[PDB]
């Protein structure tokens, strides 16, 4: 299932019962995550401005019947914390770490609470979820998030899709440090089901060894 | 003087009395360039296809009213290596190294010279050039061209523009060695001027310097 606003620069795309995939056109797209949980909708990461966190807001509320309560940002890049003044005037809590906290408020964002560790575990009700830090590489504050229940990894901007053949925005990038934090994931988890890349289609394990012969 | 033609997919702009640099969009634009010496003309890469490469040829045979006798293709990339079909069938000498060629046969491109050495200086009437392979970088095979007289720098692919932040495709780079390349052709010349992308506006020294920071 895949639910879309009518010009289609937003959608929602089913993997599982309470697990969907947030993209959003800015047209490239952003891939992002939505849990429904018992204590409210999760997701991992906003989008690129207001405008469309806002609308996406609106679009699983009315979806689920239920508030979004927690947002886990990824890393400091508008298609990440692009829609932070609307969590915080919404009452929402936007987790990350300090780092991603502190490289908000320079790339001239609202600052995030900050809360986050190297690893993280929050049960949301049933729903299990870890927060990651790998160590640097698309930016030296990118982390992973991994729902254990399930054996699935949101990748962020630190995995790229089985198309791919570019690694994107490098001036904030640590390419040659990159390559061992993708070390590092694949170190952690060791049985992997779906990979979801920052941006593309949701894959495997395969994502994370094709970025690595992308990084060589 | 910047001279286009009525649809603006081509330009050419002179960077002083014998050197100018050709762009075409393919929409990404793409440079090049266009020496006019006593013998002829002689261009440093084609263009992304033949119906743009032959109309580039025919804007500049018309212009200085002169053949266009050869043409040092930089790598084995469509933007680079596109209209070597129309090059051979002017009997325009389309010079390139040997691997370059080989790679051109394994793309599905017509074969060029793959006479070039690792350092080979070529003299069109009055005008020196020297071409240059530092090492795999944008590509297995990337090389560059050093004109002595003006000490202007052709860096291709190899070399990203100012505002770039991407390094683009790097399914075929060797991006753990293109900085060791970048740092061979800034060990062998020591008075650059000028340099051309291959894409981009022309800048100094200062791309090969960002092009580094790119790929740390
Ligand atoms: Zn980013
Ligand atoms: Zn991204
Ligand atoms: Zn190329
Ligand atoms: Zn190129």
């Amino acid at each position: 299932t895949v639910i879309k606003n009518e010009t289609g620069t937003i959608s929602i795309s089913q993997l599982n019962k309470n697990v969907w995939v947030h993209t959003e056109l800015g047209a490239v797209p952003s891939n992002g995550l939505v849990l429904n949980t018992s204590k409210g909708l999760v997701l991992v990461d906003s989008s690129w401005d207001d405008k469309l966190t806002k609308e996406l807001i609106e679009m699983v509320e009315k979806k689920f019947q239920k508030r979004v309560t927690d947002v886990i940002i990824t890393h400091a890049h508008a298609d990440r914390i692009g829609g932070i003044k609307t969590l915080k005037e919404r009452g929402i809590k936007a987790h990350s770490t300090a780092l991603t906290a502190e490289l908000a408020k320079k790339n001239g964002y609202e600052e995030p609470l900050g809360d986050l560790q190297t690893v993280t575990n929050l049960k949301f009700g049933n729903m299990k979820v870890e927060t990651f830090y790998p160590g640097k590489g698309h930016t030296e504050d990118n982390i992973v998030v991994w729902l254990p229940q399930y054996n699935i990894l949101v990748g962020g901007c630190l995995v790229k899709s089985t198309s791919a053949k570019d690694l994107g925005n490098v001036a904030d990038a640590y390419v040659n440090e990159w390559s061992t934090s993708i070390e590092n994931v694949l170190k952690r988890y060791r049985n992997i089901n779906a990979v979801v890349p920052g941006h593309g289609e949701v894959g495997d394990k395969g994502l994370l060894l094709h970025t690595l012969d992308l990084l060589k």
